């Protein structure tokens, strides 16, 4: 292949430090895409080529309903273009802020979608490393579409790699092992999941401060509290995820993976099959 003139560009969906995402319609098919556009001069000058390459390589591996899809890539002299699925309802974070928190049914449903997504991702040997509500988009049907793969890692199957050495993430969601051991693992995403479940119920993530270093100090000490009213089985689940030892988090490989996590009592009423076809509960 496609070229820019094959599309009609509409509204700007997002502006980042080195990318712009624009809604577009492909003329020959009438399909809508979110097109992420990178200016080559800028990505070269600012040493972002590895992250752009990583995003393309990781997204090309993914095929599951709970991820943003990469349908095509093309470039011209100035720019690289990634054709992505359009998530019309934007970031999960927007809904947390607006409603303040989610009821139990909605927490359960969205948590189950995230767990299903992570099961798929980790089953492919990929760590996200920057899981957070801003990176969990919502499609027109209000199912999740996880994005932001330029800081993800494909663990090498040939070496049975478990640990990744790049320092990436977001302070509120970063795992203690990355801070203290300088590496992340698949279980690092389970720590982020714990933060996210907490945030859905309480309205804010559990380790928070106006300076990143203050957050790091709390993470490494497991310094957080629950508000007095927090759904008890969700509290139990969070306490099984926000564990300093990454080999002791429910869902991790050392604990036999996603079957035991899906078996947690908080999920007793979830039907895991065809979750992407179930009608999400309305957010109120
Ligand atoms: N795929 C997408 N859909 C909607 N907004 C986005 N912002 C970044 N990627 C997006």
């Amino acid at each position: 292949k496609k070229r820019p003139e094959d599309f009609k560009f509409g509204k700007i969906l997002g502006e980042g430090s080195f990318s712009t995402v624009v809604l577009a319609r492909e003329l020959a098919t009438s399909r809508e895409y979110a097109i992420k556009i990178l200016e080559k001069r800028h990505i070269i000058k600012e040493n972002k080529v590895p992250y752009v390459t990583r995003e393309r390589d990781v997204m090309s591996r993914l095929d599951h309903p709970f991820f943003v899809k990469l349908y095509f890539t093309f470039q011209d002299d100035e720019k690289l273009y990634f054709g992505l699925s359009y998530a019309k309802n934007g970031e999960l974070l927007k809904y947390i802020r607006k409603i303040g928190s989610f009821d139990e049914t909605c927490t359960r449903f969205y948590t189950a979608e995230i767990v299903s997504a992570l099961e798929y991702l980790h089953g492919k040997g990929i760590i996200h490393r920057d899981l957070k509500p801003e990176n969990i988009l919502l499609n027109e049907d209000m199912h999740i579409q996880i994005t932001d793969f330029g800081t993800a890692k494909v663990l090498s199957p040939e070496s049975k790699q478990a640990r990744a050495n790049s320092f990436v993430g977001t302070a509120q969601y970063v795992s203690p092992e990355l801070l203290t051991e300088k590496s992340a693992c698949k279980s690092s995403d389970l720590w982020a999941l714990g933060c996210i479940i907490y945030q859905l119920v309480a309205g804010l993530p559990p380790f928070r401060a106006g300076n990143e270093g203050l957050i790091f100090a709390k993470i490494i000490k497991l310094e957080y509290d629950f508000p007095e009213k927090f759904f008890p089985k969700a509290r139990d689940l969070v306490e099984k995820l926000l564990v300093l030892d990454a080999t002791k988090r429910l869902g991790c490989e050392e604990m036999e993976g996603y079957g035991p996590l899906k078996a947690h009592p908080f999920f007793e009423s979830v039907t895991w099959e065809n979750l992407h076809q179930q009608t999400p509960p309305k957010l109120t």
